[PDB]
């Protein structure tokens, strides 16, 4: 069975808590038996979309379930019980919310692209450094004047372990753009989500004039004399 | 039966969504039988505490419960349904989220203090615009230096409608501050929580040089 | 009695205090009478404006009756008195100007429209800050160019109660303006008034000019390659 919990990038992007438990490595028959044993046993809901007859001959039995956010929150128990047919003793995989993890929050710090990159004028780089988040996943999204960009535009990397602070996460989260755009002063604001803010979400915005310091400290001395 | 619609700002600030049941004009019976119920009538949420004795100088009772989320944000209906027998019947007063409106999302645009309170310098008051939502509920907090402030620090005002577009709502929140506060140059962010937002949250934030151009610092330094 | 006082937006505005009175929740039915006392017995002129019949309060009628503007203040005691099968002999709702409230002085900012407003080019919200007031309501009134502006173009914040103060009050009013008109000067002046102003009326103007310096008008032009 190759259950996968519900990160926080399918929750907070779709708004719904969906948990699926797809079992794999066996040809699809009709032994469908997951039924989402909470921790009092009580069944929670069907599954619609089964997966396929792979060339690795994957069951199709998904076991998605629309589980209610309240009943996911407080992180209890959750077992998975595949009563097979040719084997009755079923495939007991536990799996809940992990609670006592450090709650710091991301220090999100939006970098401009280098001007190394922007002299070349074909493609420009903008990285979110979402750093020092301890509770592992996050979820990176960019938007432009309150339109989000498309999935295939950005590519947020996975959370690796912080060098120098212990027990941290950070995550980088780059933007290729046309220097055109950039140049254009196109206000791009990567927006993260983790459950470790006050308000579980903050934003920071970057344009060209973001980076420009006071270059002309004019100083208008008068009545000297 | 006055039975609350779990109000959009409750359940954003406590995460999680509380329908309560406020039976006004109540008498002194302590034998109120609550029973909640949806249209899908089972694995009813029955109340959890009891209230206490309110202006109407009598005892009365809360129905306060723990619903889904999906539920509500779908449009699924609850029912106090308070069997009395003040009542000549329980009273189905149902409680739902009647949808068919437009969601336009927020744009809060930050209004530093005028430059006539900062000569003043007892106070500065940092107003939130937020304008443009139709759904009519925002909840609008304010975070100092990342760190939210309290209640008491700012006020928002009720939602109340757009002059040019009808559907459209606008709403304020004024955070009053001291002058020396602001002038030592703390950003002040404003988080608005309104539904048509993307990220169902938005933060801008304001301080003392976001005024002040990013290129030029013409200074004005007299002398004798 | 639905009787509506007259609050300092009326007797301002109209400039006579008119005594809105109604029948709503009334045993009378039909051919109602109205009568008003002074505290003196001497209060009551059946005016115009009278409603018809209609399921709660058939035959209604208001009770409105000019009496000068010193009086509402000097604290006469008002009530709207029908002789029918309704109650004819109690009239103990009797409304008059408090007589000892904190009076604080309006003291009002004009807060001109932020930059994101003007960038967006749509509109531009001027939003007449008003802090500081027994809340009689301060009629705050728009005028551009010494004209009036339409009350449909100013939208005023009923008052609510300061954060930081036990007895003072704030109130807002926004006029959603274009953001070329706002470009082009066009003063937008706010007269916002109250009991505790000194003459009953303090005005202040907003303009492009009024937040930029007077000394230096420091200019920034491309000569972009
Ligand atoms: C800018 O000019 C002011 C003149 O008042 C001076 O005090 C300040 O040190 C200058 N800053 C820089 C970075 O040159
Ligand atoms: C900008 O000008 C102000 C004027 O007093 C001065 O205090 C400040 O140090 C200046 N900053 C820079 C970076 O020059
Ligand atoms: C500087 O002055 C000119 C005319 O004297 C005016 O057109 C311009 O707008 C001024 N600069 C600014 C930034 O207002």
């Amino acid at each position: 069975v190759f259950a996968i919990p519900p990160s926080f990038a399918s929750i907070f992007l779709t708004k719904s808590t969906k948990l699926t438990c797809l079992v794999t490595d066996l040809t699809t028959y009709d032994s469908v038996t997951i039924s989402w044993t909470r921790q009092n046993g009580e069944a929670v809901k069907t599954h619609t979309n089964i997966s396929e007859s792979h060339p690795n001959a994957t069951f199709s039995a998904v076991g998605e379930a629309s589980i209610c956010e309240d009943d996911w929150n407080s992180g209890e128990r959750f077992t998975c019980t595949v009563t097979h047919t040719d084997l009755p003793s079923p495939l007991k995989q536990t799996i809940s919310r992990p609670k006592g993890v450090a709650l710091h929050r991301p220090d999100v710090y939006l970098l401009p692209p280098a001007r190394e990159q922007l002299n070349l004028r074909e493609s420009a780089t903008i990285t979110c450094l979402v750093t020092g988040f301890s509770p592992a996943d996050v979820f990176v999204q960019w938007m432009q004047r309150g339109q989000p960009l498309s999935p295939e535009k950005y590519v947020t990397s996975a959370p690796m372990p912080e060098p120098q602070a212990p027990g941290r996460y950070f995550a980088h989260s780059i933007l290729t753009v046309s220097e055109e755009e950039w140049n254009t002063g196109e206000t791009y604001t990567c927006v993260v989500a983790h459950e470790a803010l006050p308000n579980r979400v903050t934003e920071r915005t970057v344009d060209k004039s973001t980076g420009k310091p006071t270059l002309y400290n004019v100083s208008l001395v008068m009545s000297d004399t």
